[PDB]
Formats: C-alpha cells, structure tokens, sequence
C-alpha cells in the first residue's frame, strides 16, 4: 500500500531524461541551500546562495575531497544510465506530422 495525500500536484511538472551531476562545490550547494531556506524561508535565492558560498570556502579538506570524489563518480554513472533512458526512445517513436516542424 503506497499513495499520496498532498494536493495541488506538490510535484511541479518536470520533464524526463536524466540529469547531469553537479560539481563538487555544487554538491554541496545543494544539500545546504536546503538546510538554509528552510530554515529562513525569508531570504531570496541571492542570500540562500551568498550564504552557502561561505560555508564551502570553509569546508574541511576531507569535507571537500569526499565531494570530489563524488562528483566523477556521479557523472560517470549519469552516462551509463542515461545511455539506457534512450533505449526506450529509439522504440516506437516519430511520424506524427504536428506543431513540432513544418
């Protein structure tokens, strides 16, 4: 048993295909943006970020090395799966004659 409770769609509409990893610093940005509005849901997309920029230029070595590491690891993986996500394009697809050209 498995269904949702949430109205107003809570998902906004995303479209498909993988998408590729952040870098390094980014990694990071992303997990901490979050800890940042959330908590001050009051500042704007500048300050979470100018906010977030100052923790990482003072983010321990092993802090930011794992997040390398991470981040060749990711994109690498990002290639082999996206590879795959085409394999179901490549069937059953095109000839409609539409708004898409002409």
């Amino acid at each position: 048993g498995s269904s949702g409770s949430s109205g107003k769609k809570k998902k906004k509409k995303d479209p498909n295909e993988p998408q590729k990893p952040v870098s390094a610093y980014a990694l990071f940005f992303r997990d901490t943006q979050a800890a940042i509005k959330g908590q001050n849901p009051n500042a704007t997309f500048g300050e979470v970020s100018k906010i977030v920029a100052s923790m990482w230029d003072g983010l321990g070595e092993e802090q930011k090395q794992v997040y390398k590491k991470k981040t060749e690891a990711a994109k690498k993986e990002y290639l082999k799966q996206l590879a795959a996500y085409r394999a179901s394009l490549v069937s059953k697809s095109y000839t409609d004659s539409g708004p898409s050209s002409g």
